[PDB]
């Protein structure tokens, strides 16, 4: 089930129940929905306010709920873009201590710096766990795991089967992403599907992928 916006820029595609993938173009750039019986949550917004808030008006409209909850996955630009929206919306922008310090250095409102390396939030019936693997695509970049779904989001730490490109490296610590990498398999021993920061959903393969590009 995918249902878009009247422009295509935003699509949101159903993985389960209550996991849906939003997508939105900038480059297509991916993230999570999550209905949970107290509200929405997003595995990261978009790429700035306008898109953020226009994600934020289609899921709050599709599922008749507030969005409570953000998770952010790092600092960039294009991951922090629409944090003025959240704050705004009264949306809780979490993020771990250094991308708020990141963004703010950025010149970006700052989200919460609430998360530490291992943080276990549940929203209603909705587990989530984020996780900070260590730098690779940012120092902060962080991962997200649904563990009542064996989901990973990668975001920008894990490129799509297509993707022969790790992207913007500037900000990259390339030697150290192979070892984040291997943090994120050692901690999740069971994928089922793996969400890459942009193309479409697969399972572990990406992260091997991504290890054979980081090589
Ligand atoms: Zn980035």
């Amino acid at each position: 089930t995918v249902i878009k916006n009247e422009t295509g820029t935003i699509s949101i595609s159903q993985l389960n129940k209550n996991v849906w993938v939003h997508t939105e173009l900038g480059v297509p750039s991916n993230g999570l929905v999550l209905n949970t019986s107290k509200g929405l949550v997003l595995v990261d917004s978009s790429w700035d306010d306008k898109l953020t808030k226009e994600l934020i008006e289609m899921v709050e409209k599709k599922f008749q709920k507030r969005v409570t909850d953000v998770i952010i996955t790092h600092a960039h630009a294009d991951h922090i873009g629409g944090i003025k929206t959240l704050k705004e919306r009264g949306i809780k922008a979490h993020s771990t201590a250094l991308t708020a310090e990141l963004a703010k250095k950025n010149g970006y409102e700052e989200p919460l710096g609430d998360l530490q390396t291992v943080t276990n939030l549940k929203f209603g019936n909705m587990k989530v766990e984020t996780f900070y693997p260590g730098k690779g695509h940012t120092e902060d970049n962080i991962v997200v795991w649904l563990p009542q779904y064996n989901i990973l989001v990668g975001g920008s730490l894990v490129k799509s089967t297509s993707a022969k490109d790790l992207g913007n490296v500037a900000d990259a610590y390339v030697n150290e992403w192979s070892t984040s990498i291997e943090n994120v398999l050692k901690r999740y021993r069971n994928i089922n599907a793996v969400v890459p920061g942009h193309g479409e959903v697969g399972d572990k393969g990406l992260l091997l992928h991504t290890l054979d590009l980081l090589k």
